This record gives C-alpha cells, structure tokens and sequence, in this order.
C-alpha cells in the first residue's frame, strides 16, 4: 500500500551504513526510483546522538538482540552480538572508531580490482577530516566527519601512553596512514562532529530526504527477494510485522536489487529467498535458484576480553565513570554544560578511544588490538558491562573508579556461519560467531598473550602509580591454562561481523558476489554491505563498508570502473 503500481530502478533492503551511501549516490540524478527498505524506525532518537549514551543502544529496542547458538567451544555460551536496528544501521549504535585497516589487509584480499591501490582512493574521497590536513590519506571535502575525540583524561590517557612506551612500543601518529607501519600505540579517530555522532543517517540520508526519486520506508521489514525463474523482480515485505500483511514492491525494467541488510540479514534474507547452500535449503522447503555454498559461511567477528584494574584510593575520582556520574549516580550537571555548550567532556567518548595496535609473535601484520579505557569493569564481558553502567544511572552508588584494557584479535584466524533456524522469515536466524575454532589455535594464543601483554603494561612504573591491584582475571588466574579458560567464559564480540557474502575471482567456487558485488547466477541482484569483504581487516569495519559502499555506487552509475 506504499509501493503502489510503482517499479523501482534500484530497491534497496536495508537502511543501514552502505545503504544509507547508495541511496545518496543512485538518487543523486533524478531518473532513478530509489526505494530503501527498513525494519526498524526513523532515526531520532537522542541516544544515538550522544556518543557516551551508546550504553544504552546495546541490549535496547534499537537492537536486533541476536544472540548466538550455544557455542561448546565457549563452555557453553551464547553470545550476544550487537546490531544496529534503526535507520543508519549499525553506524548509529556503534562506537565511531575510524579505522582502514593496513594496506596489506586489501592486498590480501586476493580479488582483482580491489588492491590497496584501488580502494585507498574511495577512502579519502568519502572523508572530510577535523585533525589531519587533506593529503594522499586524508580528505577534506567527504560527507564523512572524522575527528580526533574531544575528550581527554588528562591523567589515565597519559600514563597510559607512559606505560606503552615503558613496555618498548613506539607511537603511531596516524593510524589509517598506510606509509608507516600499523602497529603501535596512540589514539583512535572518531566518526564524531563535534561530539555528536557522525553516523551514516545523519551524514549521508539526512541532507537528501528532499528527492521526490527517493522514497525511504521504516518499519518495514523484508520477507524474501522475487526471483521468478533467474532474474529478482522485487521483494515482499511487512510494515507492521510478523503479524502484518505481505506487500510486494515491483522493479522497473533493469531495475536492480541490492543487499544491504548487512553481515547478519543479508546472508541470512538470501537464503530464505532461494540463494544458498541446497543441502540447507531444502532442510525447510525453499527452491534452489543458485547453489552457492559459500552463502552464509566466512563469518569473521573479532573477539574481545578485558582487565580491569581499580586505582589508588588517592586517585579516587578521576575515572570517565566519574565524570559522567556522580557519586550518587545521577549525571553530573558538570558534564551535560560542557557538550550541550561546547561538544565536550564525558559525553563524547565511547571510551575505548585510545589504545594500540601489536605484534604477539612476529606476524606479518599486528594480530592484537589494545583498546584502553579509564574506566573500571565490573563484568568480565565488556558488553554487559556498558549495559550495567546504564541501569547503574540514579540507583544510589559510586562506580568505583579504574581502568581496563580491552584486547582484541583484530585479524582473526577463526570463522563463523549464518544460517536458517526456522521457516518463520522473522526468526532469529541461526548464528556461529565460532571464535577460537581455527585449527592451530592462534585466535586464543593471540588473547592469552594479550593477558600478559596487558598485565605487563599494568605491572609499569607509569601505570603502577595509580593502580591497586586486579580485577579481571585477577589473583588467581596465573596459569596459560588458567587464562584460557578465563578468556573462554568472557569473550565477547568486539562487532564487526564481515564475509558472510564475500566476492572473488572467476572460478572462486567458494564465493558468493564477483568483484562488481552482482551474485553469481542471478540476474539484477547485487551485495553491498559488510558480508562482501573477503579477509576482516585490521581495524574496526565501519569505514570500509562506506568505502566498498561509496565505490559500488559509482561504478553503478558509469563514473568509475573495476578491473
Ligand atoms: C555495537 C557496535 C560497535 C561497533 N563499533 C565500531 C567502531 O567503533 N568503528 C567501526 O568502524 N565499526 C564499528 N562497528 C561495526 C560497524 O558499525 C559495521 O561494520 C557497519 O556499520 C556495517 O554496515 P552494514 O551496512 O554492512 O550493516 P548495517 O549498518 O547494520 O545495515 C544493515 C541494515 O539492514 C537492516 N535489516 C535487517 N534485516 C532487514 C529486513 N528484513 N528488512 C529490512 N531491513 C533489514 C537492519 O535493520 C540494518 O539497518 C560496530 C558495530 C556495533 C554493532
Ligand atoms: C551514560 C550516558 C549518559 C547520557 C546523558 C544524556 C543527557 C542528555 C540531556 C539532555
Ligand atoms: C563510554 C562511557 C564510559 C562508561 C564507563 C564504563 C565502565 C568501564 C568500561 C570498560 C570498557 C570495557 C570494554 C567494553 C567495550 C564493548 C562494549
């Protein structure tokens, strides 16, 4: 009853990060019909905009609240794992870190017309940077806002720079310039202006909701992609929900479909819709339109655990916890004057801002990702912390005051699966994140070494002076053995989540879309979303969506080619 006797050059399902891109660039002219498709509501809520409320998103209505199958190797855990439900996607529930990765992590993608060469240039073109001047790695005139945080700890973000250069790392200016080497110590960029979050809604959809030729609906949620057999010639979707009526919007002539629903749906939304392994198909009675077994295989997500450390009792109060709470937990007034007046203070950090990037054991690229936080966990799972600290908010108490030492093995060696579950196109689908399965060991050789790189960095002369002790894992965790089985009851997702889609060569039987994202074996159908990526890189994976984002879009519209 929207799309009515109305054909679409280019529907889009999904209204997240690329989605929020493309619907910019193909609207951009004015023959085109854009329709964008999205299962959750407008983007307007203030807890998206806040960067400090993103303890409230995690968990929240704006979340699809996935949780995993049990995973054995977890001793039994499921896994919650973070997804943006609300137009903007994930890029609006998300901790704004601007991250590309290393040249070799576009190299190694194997794939042609997608070296580091190729893609660098899509990079700079979407950004426009507050903090580095415009440059081979820096752009100035991108709808992207990239900015150094505008919150500093003047004491915990210094001696954690003192206690990185104490343990022998050396500082890293810039850590998306590809002439220098990745690893080391210094501080996150953020997708921030001025202390608002810079998602992709606001910085991409927002300014072109005026297009007659754009037609964007929330609330609505994607059942399946017509293929009559092949060639797609729409979708059915709900605007109500599971218990609504089954809409279907119609293709102009050429019209293409595009996949947007990200990492987790898409994989997931292609399956119900013909397009997958048959042996998985057939389990619920779904027709084969292609038998493509790499559909839903591939998944990479980085894996996390913490330390956390409480400082001196005469250090008592100089926390980011402190500084947005006060003793008796309500907001400090303090810090709502400085960001609603000055875009400053606690309100516009996510926390986890500054950190490093290391070597474990000689590998070619750094397999650990530090991030340090001067605030103190209280749940070994630092997802269900930030949780926590939301619900801690007028309840009475004093968070105690400390830090933590995220860590994170940010080009994993572990893959993952996505699934079906159910018939019911609006179940949970069936979700494997499977860290710590790769086959010598090495995602969890890569954490466990991060334990003792994080106890020794905490064990400095820098840090010693204002910490007391530990927490997490804390006094009795010693042994390897010990940790392992401690970092196997606190991994949580650091969320990413890549290559449920992933392209390649001609004659990569083991891929889903070619090098111009068009699926294999189908007519009008292409994949635009994170699922594409082929090997995660080192980093956290916003901006490389934007990037094959902004990229596929151009090519699409006849202003850049690939090969
Ligand atoms: C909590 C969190 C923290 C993160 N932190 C960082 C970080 O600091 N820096 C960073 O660079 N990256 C970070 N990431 C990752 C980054 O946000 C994602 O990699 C990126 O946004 C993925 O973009 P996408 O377009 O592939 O998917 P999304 O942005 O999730 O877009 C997919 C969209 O599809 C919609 N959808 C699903 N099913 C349907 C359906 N049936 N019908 C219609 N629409 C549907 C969803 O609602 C969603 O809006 C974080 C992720 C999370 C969740
Ligand atoms: C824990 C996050 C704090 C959020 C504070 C938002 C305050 C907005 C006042 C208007
Ligand atoms: C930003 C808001 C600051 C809140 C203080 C939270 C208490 C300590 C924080 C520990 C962070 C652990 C890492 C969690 C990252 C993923 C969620």
């Amino acid at each position: 009853s929207s799309p009515v006797a109305q054909k679409y050059d280019y529907i889009l399902v999904g209204g997240g990060t690329a989605a929020c891109v493309l619907a910019n660039r193909l609207s951009a002219d004015g023959s085109k019909r854009v329709l964008v498709l999205e299962a959750g509501p407008d983007n307007t809520s203030r807890d998206v905009k806040i960067p400090a409320a993103i303890t409230r998103l995690f968990r929240s209505p704006l979340d699809w609240n996935l949780f995993s199958e049990l995973q054995e190797q977890l001793a039994e855990r499921q896994i919650y794992m973070a997804r943006g439900r609300l137009l903007g996607g994930s890029s609006a529930t998300n901790a704004t870190l601007y991250h590309r990765g290393a040249a070799g992590d576009y190299d190694a993608w194997g794939v042609e017309g997608w070296s580091s060469e190729d893609v660098l240039s899509w990079f700079v073109q979407a950004e426009t940077n507050a903090d580095f001047g415009p440059g081979a790695y820096h752009g100035s005139g991108g709808p992207m806002r990239v900015e150094n945080p505008r919150y500093t700890n003047k004491q915990l973000h210094t001696a954690f720079f003192k206690a990185a250069e104490e343990v022998g790392l050396t500082p890293n200016s810039d850590f998306n310039d590809w002439s220098h080497d990745h690893a080391g110590y210094g501080t996150f960029q953020v997708m921030q202006d001025k202390g608002t979050r810079a998602d992709m809604y606001r910085q991409y959809l927002k300014p072109v909701l005026g297009r007659r030729n754009l037609q964007v609906l929330t609330g609505a949620a994607v059942t399946k992609v017509n293929i009559d057999q092949a060639q797609a010639l729409g979708v059915e979707f709900s605007t109500d929900g599971p218990t609504g009526e089954r809409l279907s919007a119609e293709l102009a002539p050429g019209g293409e479909v595009i996949m947007c629903a990200g990492a987790v749906h898409t994989p997931f939304l292609l399956k119900h819709s013909g397009v997958g392994p048959s042996a998985e198909l057939k389990e619920f009675g779904i027709p084969v339109v292609s038998n493509l077994a790499g559909v839903g295989q591939n998944l990479q997500d980085q894996p996390a655990c913490l330390t956390a450390a409480p400082v001196k009792e005469k250090y008592d109060g100089i926390a980011i916890s402190d500084h947005i709470y006060n003793e008796k937990g309500q907001i400090r007034k303090r810090a709502i004057a400085s960001y609603l007046l000055g875009g400053r203070g606690g309100l516009t950090s996510t926390g986890c801002d500054r950190g490093a990037f290391v070597r474990t054991a000689g590998q070619a690229l750094p397999d650990l990702q530090v991030r340090f936080v001067p605030g103190m966990a209280l749940d070994p799972d630092g997802v269900s912390t930030y949780v926590r600290f939301a619900k801690f908010q007028s309840q009475g108490l004093k968070w105690p005051s400390g830090i933590t030492m995220q860590l994170i093995a940010c080009r994993p060696q572990s893959t993952g699966s996505v699934g079906l579950k159910s018939a019911d196109p609006f179940a949970p689908p069936k979700l494997s994140p499977g860290y710590l399965t790769d086959k010598d060991g090495a995602d969890l050789a890569t954490l466990r070494k991060g334990i003792h790189w994080a106890r020794d960095v905490a064990r400095s002369s820098a840090l010693s002076e204002y910490l007391d002790g530990e927490l997490f894992p804390g006094s009795g965790v010693v042994s390897d053995d010990q940790i392992d089985e401690y970092i196997r009851r606190s991994i949580h997702s650091s969320n990413a989540i890549t290559g449920t889609c992933k392209m390649g060569n001609a004659g990569d039987s083991s891929s889903v879309v070619d090098n111009q994202l068009r699926v294999h074996g189908v007519e009008g159908l292409r994949v635009v979303d994170a699922s594409v990526v082929p090997k995660i890189p080192g980093g956290q994976t916003g901006a490389p969506v934007v990037m094959i984002a902004e990229r596929a879009a151009a090519l699409l519209t006849g202003k850049a080619t690939i090969g």
